[PDB]
């Protein structure tokens, strides 16, 4: 496995925090894919689901443009509400990547890493299922490890 960090809440709807395995997927300025356990999230210029640093979700969540508040349960499942409706609307599928070997991961900066030969392929499920951990929006991973 590896370390897992205490979740301190913030309350803070962009604050998403891992309990247990898995790294949210993102893509970066080149195409390529990383990953984070930052789970600081953000709606960029295009409506476009992004981490603190700036880069899109993999795969892509759009945020419709009216939504009031967005939602993160714990298994992953993005939805949104909109003004005087009251269903949520899903919008996407937020997932969580786990590997084999966390320390053969590659730190890139920005608290990202990337797939390496001593990482192993990444593994992408459901939050929940198959050893990956659960998804707390409201709460970070503190450092202190």
């Amino acid at each position: 496995l590896h370390s897992q960090g205490n979740l301190s809440q913030t309350n803070n709807s962009k604050d998403v925090a891992i309990k247990g395995q898995g790294f949210f997927q993102v893509m970066l300025p080149d195409g390529t894919s990383a990953y984070t356990r930052d789970g600081s999230f953000q709606v960029d210029q295009n409506g476009q689901l992004v981490t603190a640093g700036g880069f899109q979700v993999q795969p892509a969540i759009t945020i419709p443009a009216n939504a009031l508040s967005i939602t993160i349960g714990r298994d992953g499942v993005v939805s949104v509400t909109q003004q005087g409706q009251a269903a949520p609307v899903q919008v996407g599928q937020l997932n969580l990547t786990t590997f084999m070997n966390d320390t053969g991961l590659e730190s890139i900066g920005e608290n990202l890493y990337i797939e390496t030969q001593s990482s192993g392929a990444p593994n992408e499920s459901t939050p929940g299922l198959n050893g990956a951990g659960l998804l707390y929006q409201g709460y970070v991973e503190t450092s202190n490890v």
